[PDB]
């Protein structure tokens, strides 16, 4: 399949009905409020269609036509994807109030926060496994011709089995060409993926630490690249450097990234360095 920008539809709502399942509100049960969203609250709950745990996003009452549209676009987009490492959309509630988007529940939440709360708690093979899952989800999106544009650990969700899934459908996470000529491509997402690799091996540390955006920009311009995180295998940091190649054409593709990570998993000694 191929990704279809919902906003190319003469009527954006059409994309919603096509790629998103309409769920009767009587099936949704909001239990608790997790966090805050751009258009409303982010909650957890159960969905009974075997009851299952689900993440639930609500649209703040008094919403404008555009706010509703932009909110639901997340579902018109997510609904076109079907991959183990891309957040699963259960459906949406639009024929009732409040409007909602229901997605699979991820117990461990956001990857950056998860890692910070579990600093140094995982084996190298487990962390590599997380990075593998993310690259796989991204390879799939890139294959669908979907450029994420905001790939970062805060935008990756983690389940109880440590499976990592791409979500969220930033300067220090963005490629130079993307910042200068606003040229966003999968190669641009690869640079971002490299930063994610750093976040993961650094257990949620902030990229470039206290550096300002301008400093980061200048640093990169001066051919500066983030050093290897503490106890981070050399092969992994090398992969990071490959993702941060000035020339976007020189950066590896997600398919090649997954292969490199898989070879490391198959040959654990390669991570000894």
């Amino acid at each position: 399949k191929i990704f279809i920008d919902p906003f190319t539809f003469e009527d954006p709502n059409e994309a919603v009905r096509e790629f998103a399942k309409e769920i009767d509100i009587s099936c949704v049960k909001i239990e608790q409020v997790i966090g805050a969203g751009e258009f409303g609250e982010v909650c957890s709950g159960h969905l009974k269609l075997r009851e299952i745990f689900v993440a639930i996003k609500t649209l703040k009452s008094g919403y404008t036509e555009k706010q509703r549209r932009d909110f639901l676009s997340e579902a018109s987009i997510m609904g076109q994807f079907d991959h183990p490492n891309v957040i699963h959309l259960e459906g949406v509630v639009t024929k009732s109030t409040p409007v909602m988007i229901i997605t699979e529940f991820m117990e461990n939440g956001s990857l950056d926060s998860f890692l910070r709360q579990n600093d140094g708690q995982f084996t190298v093979i487990q962390l590599v496994g997380m990075l593998r899952g993310i690259a796989a989800g991204m390879k799939y999106l890139a294959d669908m011709n979907y450029v994420h544009r905001d790939l970062a650990a805060r935008n990756i969700l983690v389940n109880s089995n440590l499976v990592c899934k791409v979500s969220d459908f930033p300067i220090r996470w963005t490629a130079p060409e993307a910042i200068q000529y606003r040229k966003f491509t999968s190669a641009s997402d690869v640079w971002s993926y490299g930063i994610v690799m750093w976040e993961v091996m650094s257990y949620g540390e902030r990229p470039y630490w206290d550096m300002t955006n301008q400093d980061v920009i200048n640093a990169i311009e001066q051919d500066y690249r983030l050093p290897p995180p503490m106890d981070c295998p050399s092969a992994l940091h090398q992969l990071m450097l490959d993702c941060w190649q000035k020339d976007r054409n020189h950066r590896p593709k997600f398919g090649q990234i997954v292969n490199t990570l898989d070879k490391m998993i198959r040959n654990p000694n390669s991570l000894k360095a």
